[PDB]
């Protein structure tokens, strides 16, 4: 219905996309319409007149003598609430990853040039055995994606210290034009359980950057643990 | 419309009261109805069919090619939101006063027996000059209301201590069957700026009761200062 779209556009400056139209037993002029907001991508359920000139948002405040309509609305509300919850979660994740300092993530381009645009974020703690296991899969992940590994100081003091050393060592590696393999070796070297962490001097500046970056990744509770993988 | 009321009753077990019915330029079958929820007393705006068999809650998600309908809905939404905000505030206040220990308030029956049922709550700090001024009006308030004076320890340590002494002294006064005048004299005695607060031994138990009671009165920020008067 162009009319409904146009009615909404004029008074919101949002051009909505129509996803679903269903009839109501309970009225002859009114139809059930779900639309997509072009900004938030939220799915929004509506009751709309035949000519598309009257548009009312649907909510839990819906009653009918027709049980089928009550049911239709219930199913619709619940379906859109599940879709919108996921959409909001994705957007929160995107915002988390966009807020990380630009030099912080270690970006390793896929071994296959065809796949360079496929972005996999991996949030990883260097004192975590599950992250150590995940690290062994990195060369395989590269075949299919470009990986942005985000090394956090999440599990304790030694995590933060290792994350700091990784930041310092990656800066030097980039400065000298190190290869993908060189960067992975740096990660394996430092992730190793036998890596003598106390035998290293810890750069103070970088530890604070690690502490701040890590705090903000885990702040909202949208990310609750590691290794956390996210296809962007 | 009995039908709408009955449709709602069957599926909510709430019998709503109809407050307002208005037509929409934008539809011939649909009317704008505001109802009162019998539990919360919240005013709820609806779009309702002619036969009262379809009922849709109104919200900000409302669009029409008819600017008058958009306006009607806007005015209606804003009016009910203002009424419901006040209703919620009253109910929060009632809950604050119902949560105060039963012996805590000092209830003084009106000097006029006709007015004994008219309840005035006065939240008052004994170290507050504005509360001291309010205290001078107490005998006049009695002519018109029964006053429940709630003496808090809100402004500092001396407030809490005086509130404690007031609690202790009111307990003794009640135990000996003291008059209204006797209780007011106790208040005036202790509210007096010249009342030597440090020359008194402070009951420990009562100070904690004062501290807890006071914290809970002021917790929500629905009551932000003293003297606070509330007709219940």
């Amino acid at each position: 219905q162009d009319n409904l779209v146009s009615v909404i556009e004029k008074q919101t400056n949002k051009k909505v996309r129509i996803l679903e139209i269903k009839p109501l037993k309970s009225s002859q002029d009114l139809k059930m319409v779900v639309i997509e907001d072009p900004d938030t991508k939220y799915n929004i359920p509506l009751v709309v007149s035949k000519d598309g000139n009257l548009i009312i948002g649907l909510s839990n405040i819906f009653f009918s003598n027709k049980s089928d309509d009550v049911q239709l609305v219930a199913e619709t509300n619940q379906k859109v609430q599940a879709l919108n919850a996921t959409q909001q979660n994705s957007a929160k994740l995107n915002a988390i990853f966009n807020e990380i300092p630009a030099d912080y993530a270690i970006e390793l381009p896929s071994t296959n040039a065809a796949n360079k645009d496929k972005i996999l974020y991996i949030v990883s703690d260097p004192m975590c055995p599950h992250c150590q296991k995940e690290l062994t899969k990195l060369r395989d992940h590269l075949k299919e994606n470009t990986v942005r590994m985000v090394v956090v100081g999440w599990l304790g003091v030694n995590s933060a210290k290792k994350a700091a050393l990784i930041q310092e060592e990656m800066a030097k590696a980039r400065a000298r034009g190190a290869s993908v393999e060189d960067k992975i070796s740096i990660l394996e070297k430092i992730y190793s359980t036998q890596y003598d962490i106390n035998a290293q001097k810890e750069p103070e500046d970088l530890r604070t950057k690690v502490e701040n970056t890590t705090k903000k990744i885990f702040e909202s509770g949208v990310i609750k643990g590691v290794p956390f993988l996210y296809h962007y």
